[PDB]
């Protein structure tokens, strides 16, 4: 059976972790996977999640199976964060959410469901986007088309190329939007551009799918959700795949959400019964620990106040490193004016590095970055800033 | 998009939990989902898992992403439990295992992988089997055929019907076997019948897929794995989907394994690179808490010794209830000699109840059982044995 199975290529993000964790150079620098590192190069487990964990340890009676859609407290809290505390989709019982294993598990559940219960055939993803988007959707059986997104010469969103790309997307197609902190570019729509995108979706019939993985990482929690809420106020139907991996520091526990909205309580509940069928045929019900840590912090006034201090401290430190990377690059010899990376938000800088500059940087200098040139700014600390800036300019 | 989506039917096992948890009768009895209940009707979180959890709470530094295949300690321990501590598949680096979200997540990963990397088109499942088997495999794109398994008049395995069924299964097809504690019947092959099945797989070219969810629930840990080990010693290639939901009491944390074996180290490693690609396109990497609780208990001599006392106490109590159900049924009026259910092992009694006796029992008596007649013996306690036996005979 298995003798003509060729080896798969390594994943572009996760394969980096494979090779880093084998590199014996004392001074290697990771810059690759999207994990926050603190001042000391550690990705600590947050204190609000460690306090919630103490809680769960004392106050937990059973490990008995969670329902297919998981914890309803979780589902409620997530809807509040996404849509507003007191929103109309909440109040009209228009949204329904299932707890999934990460934003990836959410994005697959959406795909499986759309593939089996819907007429949709195409999903439109930004050029460039998170590399694994293509792979989740082709796995569902859907095909992925790309719409122009980022103008490299000026280092901006190219809103006209993005409009004109999508004008050959049909009514009935999915168009995946990045909630905030675009991966890889870090460039997001202005709210004024999001409401333009929102009425254009409506006039043209595209179903929106929001990948929301970095909420709290751009401006703030609520501020970050404005584009989705400009779209939610106009769309009768949309699906959002939420992740709590990043903003809660809960990467290996796999906590995310798939929230489905339809025109009314009945339609959404009918559609969610097929989402639950898709979840039962994949993994049967969701992993509880991650999600109940989220539900506990979001449900306690005090433990919540500790968490969003921790989240703003993470958002600030990266802003300080972003500053630092472009200053230190200037005095270290940089051929270019990298003053555009200060403009991008979230954990990542999309520099203009070529695939060969990136490959050279891991082979002689051992600083690991993704082949598109995406470097993780959250991975930069004041101790590694100088050796790294030096590596970049020697390859430049 | 969502207006012609018909509602899905409820899941046969999980839908029961939906209706039970709504029933306002004081005296309802669950008997449906395969969760162990203790003397008091509680599904407690085990003490060895609560001690391991204390551990993880004090000794955990990060929540940073686990690799696609999860924890390697876990992978090693699982292989030892399945194959023997000192086995040849271990020693020839022939087996590779990925940590999955439950046995369901394992069974899907196997299906996705076989569907995309293999020539296999058909999967053969026992008549009757776990209802969700059909649903996982059709979701992968595979079709499911049934092979005769249980002779209802005599209450046994019908080994000739099982041989003759499978003689119209091709070389290249998957034949799913239940490791031990067949769900629903509780009837397993004799080892003498498993080595017959093992050489017949070989002469005929079927790929074995073992669903192993109740290890430790029939005779004992190692004893239970003999059939799989009769098959592993002869098969160049096989896949096993392991679950630690049942024997560890870790149902909602979703810990299971997909272990792939091929003829040699190279072939298995080439094939596992595609399994990892299938995992990355589904959920990205596995949930850590459940699996590291397993790895901690299996790795500590003391915490391990506490766990297998807890597991044998669970296995004994069900044996006591099994006795009890057939005694109490006899003195409570039973029309039949239910002395066959004492012969079946694992958590479940497959009684001859019809779908209408089962439906009547939930509607007037509120005792909830699956529509095939499968009742969960682990759900029976000395306080509910008499009202339940009385309900059954009034419907008989
Ligand atoms: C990090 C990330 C994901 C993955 O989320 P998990 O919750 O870790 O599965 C998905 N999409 C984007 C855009 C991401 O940046
Ligand atoms: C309980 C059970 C499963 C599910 O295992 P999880 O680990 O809970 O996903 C799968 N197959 C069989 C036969 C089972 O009894």
């Amino acid at each position: 059976m298995f003798e003509n199975i060729t080896a798969a290529p390594a994943d572009p993000i996760l394969g980096l972790a494979d090779l880093f964790r084998a590199d014996e150079r004392p001074g290697k620098i990771n810059l690759g996977i999207g994990v926050y590192k603190d001042e000391t190069g550690k990705t600590p487990v947050l204190t609000s999640v460690k306090k919630a964990e103490q809680y769960l340890l004392e106050n937990e009676t059973t490990k008995n199976y969670l329902g297919i859609d998981g914890i309803p407290e979780f589902g409620r809290c997530t809807q509040e964060l996404l849509f507003g505390k007191g929103s109309a989709l909440i109040n009209d019982k228009r949204a329904r959410t299932a707890q999934t294993p990460g934003g990836t598990g959410a994005l697959r559940v959406a795909a499986d469901f759309l593939a089996k219960n819907t007429s949709v055939k195409r999903v439109w993803v930004s050029n460039p986007s998170w590399p694994n988007h293509k792979s989740v959707f082709n796995s569902a059986g859907l095909e992925v088309r790309e719409y122009a997104y980022y103008d490299a010469e000026n280092h901006t969103l190219d809103f006209d190329a993005l409009i004109n790309s999508l004008n050959e997307a049909q009514a009935g197609d999915v168009v995946l939007f990045h909630g905030c902190c675009h991966n890889p570019t870090g460039i997001d729509p202005t709210l004024e551009q999001w409401q333009t995108l929102a009425q254009l979706s409506v006039e043209k019939g595209w179903l929106p799918l929001f990948d929301f993985a970095y909420q709290g990482f751009a401006r703030g929690l609520e501020e970050d959700a404005e584009g989705l809420r400009a779209f939610a106020a106009m769309h009768k139907e949309l699906i959002v795949a939420s992740s709590y991996s990043k903003n809660f520091g809960l990467y290996n526990e796999r906590v995310g959400a798939c929230t489905l909205v339809a025109a009314d309580s009945e339609t959404v509940d009918r559609a969610f019964s097929q989402m639950k069928a898709a979840i039962r045929a994949n993994y049967s019900n969701p992993p509880a620990h991650g999600a109940s840590v989220v539900a506990t912090i979001l449900s306690n006034d005090a433990l919540r106040a500790i968490w969003e201090q921790e989240l703003t401290d993470m958002r600030q430190r990266i802003q300080r490193m972003r500053q630092l990377f472009v200053n230190t690059l200037q005095e270290k010899g940089a051929n270019r004016d990298f003053s555009f990376i200060i403009k991008q938000n979230g954990m990542f800088s999309f520099s203009g590095l070529t695939k060969e500059q990136v490959l050279r940087l891991r082979e002689e200098f051992g600083v690991y970055a993704v082949a598109s040139g995406r470097v993780n700014v959250a991975g930069m600390t004041p101790d590694n800033m100088a050796p790294l800036c030096e590596a970049i300019v020697a390859v430049l």
